[PDB]
Formats: C-alpha cells, structure tokens, sequence
C-alpha cells in the first residue's frame, strides 16, 4: 500500500513498436512513460528537485514554490508539493489553454496569468513576473527547471538505469526529445557511463530550433524547442541531433496512436520519427529505445483535430476515413445548403450603388451581369470588386455617380459547384477569387478568404 | 363651386425670384406649378390626354387605363380617371421608393412591379409587360405619354397662354426643362407662333442626355433626361438647349428652397441653373420665365439629406449650418464612442493566427506592434493585411505556421484623430489604409471602405 | 407676376364631395386648404401673424423668431419670416419625424430639439426651454400661436369672407377641426355677424378631448386636440362640437382619398365624419362647407401605411384590395418559408437543459415531444414554458438537475398552419401561445408576441 | 519489454487516502485504477471479453467488433482489438461530447452516431441498430456488456487477487461503485470465497436509481446507474448498498483531487464518499479498499468547471478560492461594463410605443419613470411587463393606442448594484424581477432568466 499518490512515479513500463517500424530495421522499444501519476514523464524531476529543497534547507516548510509553469512540470510540482503541503503558486503564459491551467488549478496549485509574447526580459513576460514573485513572498524557491542540475540527475538516476535494466544492458541506441535538455543528457550520460561508449545518444529536435543549428521560431510542439541554450543542457552528450519538421512530427503522432495503442503527444510523435529515421542507419540487431514523454489525452483538440490541423497547413488525411468529400458548393452553403441570390449587379447601376450592394452583402465581389433574373448562362458582363471600385473613386477616376460599366473589370473565371475542395484551392492558387458555375448558371463566387474561413471550420 | 378635385388644374401662379438671380440681370419669373391639385404639371396633359380617349371614342366607358408610369403622370392620371371612374394600372420599375407607388396606390390605382435595370423591349422591363397588359385586359388604352401628340398640345393650349397673359405678352425668353419633351415644345411653339420669333426658347437638360448631344447615362434627376428621342419632342423648336451637371441641380434646389421658399425638386433646380445662365447673355429688360414643374415634397429624404446628398459624392455644405464637425476619431465610435482596444499581432505569432485575428473581428488591416498592452508610442513593427497574407498563403511563399515577421508589410501612415474627415479623404486619396495616432498612441485604422461607409450614413 | 411666394397663401379653392356624402342628403363642400404655398392653412394664420410684429413694432427688424412649432405653423413662419429676412429659429419636440423638421429646416429655420413627454412646466419640455431662448436671444419674439387675438382674426378676415363669398352667402352650417381653436372661432364669428344667427357652427374634435368634454389622452391625429383651455379659443362661437373618434378619422381619410381624389391627412379626416354627420339632421337644400386644413403628403407612411395603421388596433381594410391573404404558417416564415426544426424537449432531458434550450433558441415555449425526430403526430407529452421552469426553479420546486417529465405542463392548443392571421388573433386572444400543426405534424409555436410583432411589420 | 500496449493492463497500485477520511477513522486505501494503459478500469474487462471470443470461436479472425458503447469501454476494446487486428465499429448517443468519441476514433475504431433520447427499443435508439449492423456486417460480435458473464469473471480473476495480495488477505470491507454491475460482483464474489465472509462488500449507487431501491432518473455521474437490472449483477453479493447524491460525489471528487492529488472522475467521488460513510461503523483497524475506477482527465470541463458545476445547481465553492466576487451589476455589464442605459416609457407613451420599445431591446420589463432623462431618484411612476401588456392587449382589456398609464403595474422592488450575486438569488427568490438602485437611481432590471443565464456562463 503506497503511502501517497506520489510514490509511484517511476518504474514506467517498456513496451515496443510493431507495426509503424518498416521491414528489415531493429527492434524500437518505446518507453512508455505516461503512465506516471502525474500524467508526464516530468514527475521524475519534480520529486527530485523537490528533495533537494528539502535537504538543502532551501525550501523552509510552509513555504511557496513559484515556477513559470509550461503545462507538464505544473503538474508534477502541484502533484508532489501537494503531498508535502507547500503552497504552489505559477506564473503562465495566456497562451495555454483553458484546460491546461485548469487541471493545474485542480490539483490547488495557484496560476496567476500575464500577457504573452512580450519580451521575457521586460516586466509584461511572466520571467520578470515570477522573480517579482520571487521577492515579494516569503519562503519563495523559484525551482528553475532550466539551470538546475538536480533535473537532469533525477533522470541520471531513475531513467537510465530502467532503460539499463529492462533491456538487461543490450541497447544500441537512446534517441529522445530535447527540449529544455534534462531528458537526453541525465540518460545518455548514464547510458555512456555504464557502457564505455557503446549506445550512441540521438536527440531529436523540432525543425529549425537552436540544438538544429538554425534560428528562433514560433513552436507548436508543446514541450520540446527552445530559442537559446538552458544551462541544464550540456551539449557533449547528444552524438546527433536528427531534427524533424512539425507536419512530420504530427502525422507521426496520429499514426502511432492509430497503429499501435498510445495517445502520445507531439514531442512523442517527433522522437519516433527520429527514431524511426536513426533505425535505418543502424541494421539489424538493433536496439532503439525511444522515450515517449507526454500522454496525448490534453492534444485531444489539438492535434487529432482535423479542423485545427488543417488551419496550419497540415492533415494529409482525416482520421476516420475517406479524403475531401466535401465539394466547392459546400463552401456556399455556410446558410444550411442556401446559395443565396448571387449578389449581382448590372452595365447600368450607379458606382455608389454597386459599393453598397458589397457593403451590404459583406461579400468582396459581385458579377455584373446582365439580366437581374439570377439565371445568366455563363454570360455575366463583367466583375466589380470593392477594392477597384474604392480604389477608381478615391483616386478621382470614377465618379461616385458614374455608370459601373465604365469600372467594372474583365470577367472571373469559373469553376464547378460539384468540384472537391483541393480543387478549388490548385485553382485559386493563381486567381483572387472565381464563381462557382452550377451546371451552366452562376451560383456565388468562392474567395481565397473564404476557402481559408471553412478550411478552418470544417 | 369647383364640380371635382381635377377642376382646379390650371392656371398656376407666376411668381418671381429675387434673391438667386445676381445683380444688374434681367427678371426671373418662376412659373410655379406645384400648386396643381395633383402636385406636379403633369396634370395638365393628364385632363387633356383622357380628354382625347373620351372624345376619339378610343377609351369605352369602364375602360382600365394602362401605362408604365414614373411617379408623377400617374398621379394626375389616377386624379383624372377616379373622377371619370376609370379603372387605372400602373406598371412601375422597382427603382420607385415606397412612398411614391404608396401615394399611387392611396388615389386608387392598381400598381404591379416587375423588375428593372434589364433590356425594355425584353419580357422584364415593363414596356413589355404593359403591353401584355394592354393585349390580356379588355378596353384597356395606353396613353404613352411619350408618342402622344395630345401631350405637347395640352401645353400649347393651358400653359403658353398662361405664360402670355400673366406677363402682358413681354417675355424675351422662356426655359424649361425637357424630360421627355412636352412642355417646351407646345409652350415655345405658341409663344413663337403669338410673338413672330422674338421669344428665344431655351431648354435645359441634364448634362450627357441625348439632347444635350452626349450618350445615355445614369439619371438622378427624376423627370428631366432620355435615352433616345421621343416621338412627341419635335427638335426643331428650342432654339439652345443649355446641359447643366447633376450636382449643380441639386445645389441650384436646396439653395433655391432655402433662399426662396419654394420646395423645388430637381428637374426646378435645373431649369433655375439654366435659366440664371441664359439671363446673362440677356441684358436688363429681359423677362425669363421659368417653368418649375414639381414639388419638392418626394424628395425629401433624396435631395435635402445629407447623408444622400454625400454618397453621390455631391453636397458642397449642410443644410443647416457650419461645414464638418465630424473629424476622423468619430469615424472609430461605430461602438457609441467606443475605440476597439486595437486589433493587432505581433512579431512571433503564426501567419494562421494573424489570418485568425482578422477574420475574427472583421478588419482587414492590422499593426503588428511589439507589445500587446496597447500603448505603443508609434513604434508599431510592421502592418499585416489580410489581402496580402492570403496571396502570400495561397502562393506558397508563405507557410501558414511561419511567423508572422517574415511577412508584414512596412508600416502604414499615421493621421491625427483630432482631424477633419475632409483632411481623411485627402489623405486615403493616396494610401489604402491609415492609423489614428490619438496623443501619441495608435487607437485604430481608418480604411477607405470604413470612411466611405460613414460618409454615406451621417 | 407675384412678389413673392408667400403673397399667393389664401383664396383657396371649394371643392364639393360626390362620392363619400349618402344619397338624399345636403351638398358637402369641401374647402380643400392644402394648395397654399405653405402645404396647410397655418399659413393664413402665419401671414397675420408677422404682420402684427411689423405694426405693432414689437419684432424689430433683424430679430429672430423662437416658437415651440408643430410641423405646420413651422412651415408658413419660414416661409413669410424668409421672405421679411427674419431668422427663424424653432424647438421641437423629438416626438416629430424626421422629414418633418428637414422640411423645416429646408425653408432656413434653425431647430434645436429637446427631450418630449417630460412635463411642459420643467425645464426639459420645450415650453420652458422656448422661454429661455426668448430671454437669451435679443430681439426675439415668440408669436405664441395659442394665446394670440391675430390667429383668429387672421380666418376671421379671410377665411370667412371665402366661405361666404364661394357660395353667394348660402351656407347652413360650417364645420371644421377645432384644434389649438383658431379655424372655428375666427370663421364661425364671421358667419354669424354676416348671417344673422342662420349658419350653425359646427367644430369636430377627436374623441376624448377637452373640448369634447372628456379628459387627456395621448392623440394620434397630428393637429386637432388639446390637453388645455387655449387662450384663443372663445367656447361661445361653436354650436355643437361633435367629437369623433381616431379609427374613424383615419378610415374617413384613406376612404376620402381613394374616393374624392384628394390626399387630406388625419384632422381632414375626422372634419369630414363630423360633416357626413351633421349633413343628417340638416335635410335637403343644406350646404355644409368643411375645412380639410391640411395636405395628405407628410402622413404618406404613417396613415397609409398598412403596417403601422395596423400596430394601432387599425386597418379595417388594406389599400390595395383582399384583406388578409396572410396566414398563420407565414408568421413562422421569419427565416424566408424556413420553419425552424421545431425546437423541442423530451421527458428525459434536465430541467436545466430545457431552460438551455429555451434561452439558446430564444423562444419561449417548447413542446416536449417523445421522439426527436421531428414528425410527430400530434402526439406530443408536454410543454415547457420557460417563465414556468424558471418560477419553479428559483421557488425550490425543482431542482435544476430533476427531470423535466415531473414540472411539464399540459399541451398547449393547435391551430392549423393554412388558417388567415384574423383566426390566429381570435384564437390567441383565449390562450397565451399554441402550436401551429401542419397536416399532421407540428412545426412551431405562434405565441401573442409574435402574432403581435409580426402585425406591426406586414 | 512488453510486446504490446495491451499487456500492461493489470496489477494497478493501492494507494492510501490520508486527508479526506476523518481522525479516528479505519484505513481507507484507494485502489487507483486510472493507470491502465487504456485509461479507466474497463481495460480488465476488455481483454478478458476479447479472449473469450477467441477460444469460444465466437469471433472468426477478420471479424469486427459492433458495441453500443458507453466511452470507456470502447477505449479498451479498441485499445486491443487493435493489437488482433479486429476491426471495431460503435454506435454512441449523440449524448457523448466531441473530444469522447474523437478520442474513441483516434485509437482506429469506427463510431456511428445516432439520436438520443428516444425509447432503447426502437429503431432510433442505439440498441436497435448496433442490432442491425450485427446483422449486416459478416463475422460481428456483439460483446454485450451488461449480460456477459466473462465481464464479471474478469475481475474475479485480475481485481479481486490484487485486492487481497497487496493488503496480504487483511481487508475489513470493499466500497465499489456498482454501475452496471461487474466490479462489486466479480470482486466480492472472490473476497467472499477467500475470506469466509469476513470482508462485507458495499456497494456504492447514485441516489434514485434501481439498486438503491428508487426509480428511473436522469444520471449526471458517467457509468454508474442504471434504470434496469443488467443479466451480469448478481444482487446476492453487495451487502449494502449505500446511494449517494450526485452533489455530493461531485463536491468529494473536487476534494480528493484538491487534498489527495488525485484526478478521479465522477464515480470515483461517489465511490470514495460511500467509503468515508462506511467507514464510520467499522472503528479502527479498518481497512477499506475502494475502487476508483476512471480517471478525471476528460471531465476536466464538466465537473472541474465552475460554469457547468454551477448550472446544474451545485458548486459549493470554486476551485481556487473566494466564493461570489461578482455582484449584481456586473450581471449587467453584459456590454463589457457598459449598462446599456435604463430602458423605459413614460406615463404618456402608447401601449404600442411600449410593446415596441420592449421588442425593440429584447428586456421583458421596464420602469415607466416620470421623466425621460435616466436620473430618477427612485421615483418611477410603474412598470411595464411585456407579458402583461400582450395579455391586456388580447383580451381587449386595453387598446393598443391606449395611454400606458391606465394599465401599468405596481413598481418593481430595488435591489443594490454593489451586492452579491446570491443576495440576488435569494432576492429573486420571491418575485420575478427587480431594478438595480445604484446609488440612488436606477440603471435596469435584473431578471430570473438574467441571472440564471449569468450563472451558466461566469
Ligand atoms: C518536458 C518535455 C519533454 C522533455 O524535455 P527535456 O528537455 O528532456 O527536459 C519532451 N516533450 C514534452 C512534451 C515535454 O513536456
Ligand atoms: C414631366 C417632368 C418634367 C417635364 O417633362 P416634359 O419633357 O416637359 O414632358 C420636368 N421635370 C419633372 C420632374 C417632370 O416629372
Ligand atoms: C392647425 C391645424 C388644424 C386647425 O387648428 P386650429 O385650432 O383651427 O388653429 C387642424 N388640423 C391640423 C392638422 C392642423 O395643423
Ligand atoms: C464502468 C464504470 C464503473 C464500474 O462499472 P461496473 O458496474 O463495475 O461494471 C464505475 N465508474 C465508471 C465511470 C465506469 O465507467
């Protein structure tokens, strides 16, 4: 009978992959390690660090733990602290969502939010804000997870050795996620130490990060990335930091919970796709120990999504099934399969009156055509767009009074109402927007904007 | 005691402007004809039109009287023929307001719509319809007020002799608008035929009609203009038709019922602005009579509005006093004085979130400024504009997950928010988008499409 | 050739009524008044009025005339004052349209409006705010149109000597709207000192008036109807004031213009019931000479508009022809013939989530049906009313969370969905709402408030 | 290392409570069961049930498993069907959120959805047709949860065992949740035949469902309760059925997640609140086992959530701390603390006029307030509700042109702007609506609809 919650974080199973591993490679065993607790593989250092405030006599009982939280250490700290009794009180970005700083708020932690993306060194980022919080409050311990040794020698003490142990000293390789650089460093270094120099370690690293050698860029993957070098990080360790694009990491993540049983997160998705890469290189006999860090239960509208990885340019294919079945007459149907009646206008209205028929309609662009009977076959007169036409009078080319016939600009091309999705978008990748021809009349016109709106949606 | 309503039309006053008219010019008498008990002069070939359908035998008794009317000749011809109890259907493009076919309607006459702005010899415009009409109903007489002789013979017999009697047979000239060509033509004829040819008869008409020697065109001034030659306006008797502009009628009307109490409507502002030109080529001793032929009592929400009168880009002042106390931060209190907090983004968000934002709140132009508290002191990074993203996502240079500070375009010009409208307009003549810089802080972007919206409103 | 337009405002014409009067009763002769320059017969009134400032030297040249106006005695003071050059300023109250008063600016009159219904004696209503301007200003005067001897002598001189000359000193009786009561005293004292005693003043007033003996009452016809004795109004004249009701007035009017061609507005109308009144107990050889004081162009969308003549308990008829075409299954067409799926509950769902329903879709009854697929038979457990629910929710009652099966109430009637709005009303006027049933199945709720908005817009 | 996902399911610790039960109280250990790989406790179940139709032949490889499923038990099915191979196909109430059943997909299993809330038998509900795929597809196997003895024994085998080693065959008593009835059958079942009958298993239900002894009921905690006696619940076994209310287990799964750090869901609070009861009448030396069966990750917004917590009557206090912050005018401050103004009519107005007003802004009451400027000082003449209006209105008790005055009910009572939102309920409590005094005048009227519909939200 375990004594606390908190006593059985470690010892997290290692369980292989089958089936997402091609033919003729080595055998990649995934060390499951969402099975913690707290949810994450985080937990282990939080115990440690913990520790070490209470040997140190740097954490005087009663005391608060102020921490900058990510997500993950949040829940480890509030899970352990919440044993010892130490108040916690984070700092978070409002960047995480809703229900992330809500769980952290369940197990009694204390998230205080401030702005995000302001620099970290100016009193808005919640860096300044937590060494402000770090004064004021008494008995404060900013654990630091970045410049502190103590993270990464838990993993020295109680990650390597279960990598060590569950494979009974035969492991080639120990490829894992390199993020603020505890995992990699705390375990190869031990791996190395126990093995003369035999496993070589392989860190993965999101495309174009600071261990990948590029510059600074905006992460998805939560967790792994950084923009400069933690001081917890030593980079001898690592023998080749394999980077992996983030469309990569994502399908990698989908695939592996759909072939293999696990809802990993997208960390996990990139180092087995790094593994996965490393695997090749290394031929048979071999043995790649992947460290999935996260559960993928907190993703679950975020990355297995199809709306959300669709707006970042992503989801090569839904999850349940067939492709794009919706078509570009969908796009129309925002009111319930009601193409409604083509805002148009004619070779004789007023200029004033074709802008107010756009401001109107919100819509952008209007075919002139020339029979307000809505049922032209394909011989529309020409295309007014708001753009020109406030362009042709603001700059004293057209009379606000003036016929729009004088202003109006050549035709928009046509494409068909039945036509999938993709289609539309290869098409409007040349043009600004093109009405969409249902079998021989005109029915709307579809926009770049608008594609992008239900793309987004749906 | 008058028998009926429709006894009473004739004999118009004659009274004279005095205070339009400069100095050291001849007299103006206005031959004001709104008096009439149907409002306008139609009236006048109203009676004698029916007349004729009465005497020729054309009209049975019980007879439907159809005509595609305009708003005015329907309403004497309904006054007329409720007296003699002739059923009357009207015919009218939907471009007539609620009022005026309202008013219609109230004297008994059946109006049916039927849709405008198509071709009138195709089955939509009403020439066609009314001819349906004409054939389906029985004793049915359209009276086409365009190929009438019995139109110009009305005026030659109760408007000439009118003109030559209240002034003892001492005109020197006579201007009139000519619409579709009945007033001046039976009135200048009789005043030649009963003054050899000393009378000069003059005609205005709106700038860029068919008379005046230009194309067709859209027309604002109801009545007054054409498209092609009536059957019923024989050329041969004006002896100068003067074209006068759109704006200057309007301006001639307003200034004409403020400075001398007659509610003019258009086609009076006109034959006034023609008339106070052709009384300077006529030294003192000249005798110009008008001839106003409505009241501007319809147009009241069309001409003596403002915010109409300004989104025909016309309106010199306002009617009642000091010029544009509008200036440009009252253009951002859509929200009752209610700036937005700023819509923007900022250096390291993702292109799909800046796409995001603007989608989300509608605008279409954003200032990525390095500090989301909005107080930056006009040192705004960079402008996105959803256009400019679109294409650069749409054409592969840009990734939706890029960040955003490789695609922002350089910063938009700033304006006071303290300023003029009329100084925004002069400004957007040349940008497509500005930021109010009120006190030194950004609180928004004017943007053409905006200004051009309020402009047309207040 | 007239000076100016203000010196052709009197000799109005004497039209006779054929067509409204019953057979075998006296001649009606309507003095139709609406063909001064000035739109109403204020203007006779305004003309004296300016005239006794002149004289009497108590509006010194320059000054500025203040006056809390109507909409009609406006009309006439511009119309003089512009052409003495007197600047004219009035205050209104915001009860006036807003073609009204640009009207009454389009004639060059300045006018400031304040707060309505707020009692006259404070300092918001425009009495006391008139007064102010009066102090303020230099020179003004305020010509005070109900406590002024030139009101009533201005008719006395020439609105009698009309009356009396029209008709070659014939005439019974002389009915005509009493109002702020210049019209009746200043015409009748005339009659009667030229007729001895012979033609019996008459004076119509709207139903539950002062004059007509009954208390205060919000009054709809614009003009006629007073809350206090005027100072200008000597009870002796008049010899029987017959008062008439609004619905009456309005019929009479829209009945007058479709049947006697001529557009008179409210007061004519209820002047023209007194008459038709009247001419019963005055047999044969009896000339009743009313006063129509107003033209019937300003109340175009307010008495012969359908929509609001029917929000007022209105509209025996429509203009046009057939009365109610509409039926009950059109008022549920809100969303273009597009029912709305019915919004529904069944007795499993939570108290708390029909109360979410109900506050989602905005209605404010649901019947409970046993299947959500919408196709019931009338066959439907319950309805939920929200007020209901909510009562018996914050009354203890019912738990938020208890099913809604136990705090349904009985079903509501049904009505057919092809049945004319008038059945909707007869039925409602028992129930509070009641599903419409349309062969067969249910497909809404028309609920009083409804029936009631939908009234007043179609 | 495991050769697949699926083989870690079982030996799930047993960990202590040390906060929640009281002082002077038996042991209470609480066997965590969220740390299966797939999630929750059905895991057991799964695998067992999926050998079954293996050795029974009942499952010919190939096969595809049809289940209507709950939202667990269809995680572990999928979890491991997918390491056969087996195809997995739900049907799942339309009840179940989107994040459930995408969770449900992503793992490779084929969801249908279906409505809800109709009767199980028919073809709507979801029994009927996971009964008509059985049919159609070839090779399916309906696993029947609730009449499989193979459930059941699963947990004799692997729950019951683990139960009895990890204490070393000392437990007083074994408090389960007992929902469609396994894990107390198969559990006690084995206690009971290891131990004699020492161990007394209890039972935990939710209040008013069939083992309690109520009836139906509209169950909120997912997985416990029925409203049937399912074929695989011997109702031999439980020795006492201790119900528990829904508040109450939802209040205790907050506490033990806040003082145990442990995130269990609905039914583990209901589980551990029976404990802590039981664990009164056995003095110490206690040691009571109950089974926290899922883990609270995918509740985090639907019982971790102060909105939904508190629209459903509950919330005993928030998560993070201060109780009711808010008072009552920030219930108007709906428009970002902008009090719209204070609706209202005035003695005078028309019953339309406020029948308009009221439609106009949507509120369903408003004080008639003696002058228009919103600055009464507690002086309103009345008020106006719109239902009453409507009534009197359609049951000819009022004219529509009626002045308001006559049919204006008593004034609304006044509450404080600066006072709590439950002195608002308690208020509100005994009427239907009140008006805000805030310092001394009043700025509007909160409602039960408005405060119910606040308290749903913030
Ligand atoms: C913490 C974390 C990692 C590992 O970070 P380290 O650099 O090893 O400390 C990987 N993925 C996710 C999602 C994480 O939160
Ligand atoms: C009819 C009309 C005229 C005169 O038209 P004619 O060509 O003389 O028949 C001028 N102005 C208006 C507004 C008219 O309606
Ligand atoms: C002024 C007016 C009257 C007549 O008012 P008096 O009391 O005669 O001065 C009648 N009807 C209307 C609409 C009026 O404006
Ligand atoms: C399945 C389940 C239980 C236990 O159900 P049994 O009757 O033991 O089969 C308890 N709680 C939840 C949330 C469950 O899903």
């Amino acid at each position: 009978i375990a004594q606390h919650i908190s006593e059985l974080i470690g010892g997290t199973p290692l369980v292989r992959l089958n089936s997402v591993v091609p033919d003729g490679a080595g055998t990649v065993a995934a060390k499951v390690e969402y099975l913690n607790p707290g949810g994450s593989s985080k937990d282990r250092i939080a115990v440690k660090m913990i520790e070490a405030a209470e040997a140190s006599g740097q954490l005087k009982p009663g005391g608060t733990i102020v921490e900058p939280t990510s997500g993950n250490t949040g829940v480890g700290l509030a899970l352990v602290a919440q044993r010892r009794g130490y108040k916690c009180v984070f700092v978070c970005p409002d960047k995480v969502s809703e229900d992330k700083r809500n769980v952290l708020i369940a197990y009694g932690a204390e998230v205080v939010v401030c702005p995000t993306a302001v620099p970290p060194h100016d009193p808005a980022s919640y860096y300044s804000v937590s060494d402000r919080l770090v004064r004021d409050i008494d008995g404060a311990w900013k654990p630091d997870q970045y410049a502190n040794p103590e993270g990464p020698a838990s993993h020295y003490v109680t990650t390597g050795p279960e990598i060590w142990a569950d494979t009974e000293g035969k492991v080639t390789h120990f490829v894992a996620g390199i993020g603020t650089g505890g995992t990699i460093t705390g375990a190869g270094r031990y791996l190395k130490e126990v093995s003369g120099g035999r496993v070589r370690i392989v860190g993965a690293d999101p495309e174009g990060s600071v261990y990948s050698g590029g510059a600074g860029r905006p992460y998805l993957v939560e967790g792994v990335g950084e923009d400069f070098w933690p001081a917890a990080y030593d980079p001898s360790v690592p023998d080749e930091i394999i980077a992996v694009s983030d469309s990569d990491s994502f399908d990698m993540t989908r695939r592996l919970a759909r072939e293999e049983a696990m809802l990993v997160g997208g960390s996990c998705g990139m180092a087995v796709v790094a593994a996965l890469k490393v695997a090749e290189e290394a031929g048979p006999d071999a043995l790649i120990v992947v460290l999935l860090p996260d559960g993928g239960r907190g993703y679950m509208s975020k990355i297995f999504n199809d709306a959300w990885m669709s707006s970042y340019g992503f989801l090569r294919s839904r999850l349940d099934g067939s492709t794009e079945q919706s078509t570009v007459g969908d796009v129309l149907r925002r009111k319930s399969g009601a193409l409604p009646a083509l805002v148009h206008t004619h070779p004789s209205e007023t200029v004033r009156d074709a802008i107010g028929i756009l401001r109107e309609y919100g819509v952008s662009q209007m075919p002139v055509v020339g029979a307000e009977p809505p049922v032209m076959a394909g011989e529309v007169a020409g295309s007014v767009s708001e753009r020109e036409l406030l362009s042709a009078v603001f700059e004293g080319r057209a009379k606000l009074a003036d016929a729009v016939s004088a202003h109006m600009s050549p035709p928009l091309r046509m494409i068909g109402a039945g036509e999938l999705v993709s289609a539309a978008g290869k098409a409007l990748r040349d043009w600004d927007a093109l009405m969409v021809v249902e079998e021989g009349k005109p029915v709307g016109v579809i926009t770049r904007y608008d594609l992008l709106g239900f793309l987004s949606e749906g």
